[PDB]
C-alpha cells in the first residue's frame, strides 16, 4: 500500500528483533522494546520505528518498556529494563515500572 518508505527521516539504530529480523534499520526513529518477564524473559528489542508509531505510544501491554529517541544509533546503547532502577548502559532516565 502508498506508505511512505520508513516514514522519511532515517534513523538507523541496532535492530535486535523487533522491526528487524537481525541486524539494523533506517527507519522513523529509535524504538525500543522489552518484552517484559512474567514468567518468560525479557527480551530487549531495539532498532528502527520504521511505520510503527504505536511503540511511542504504547501498545494494550502495559508492562512493556517502548521507548523512542529521534537519533541515530540511540538503542545502540539504550535502557530496557523498565522495572526498576536496574544497571543498563546509557540510562536517560529513572526506570520504573
Amino acid at each position: 500500500d502508498p506508505v511512505k518508505p520508513s516514514r522519511g527521516p532515517l534513523v538507523t539504530c541496532t535492530c535486535e528483533s523487533p522491526h528487524c529480523k537481525g541486524p539494523t534499520c533506517r527507519g522513523a526513529w529509535c524504538t525500543v522494546v522489552l518484552v517484559r518477564e512474567e514468567g518468560r524473559h525479557p527480551q530487549e528489542h531495539r532498532g528502527c520505528g520504521n511505520l510503527h508509531r504505536e511503540l511511542c505510544r504504547g501498545r494494550p501491554t502495559e508492562f512493556v518498556n517502548h521507548y523512542c529517541c529521534d537519533s541515530h544509533l540511540c538503542n545502540h546503547n539504550v535502557s530496557l529494563v523498565l522495572e526498576a532502577t536496574q544497571p543498563p548502559s546509557e540510562q536517560p532516565g529513572t526506570d520504573g515500572q
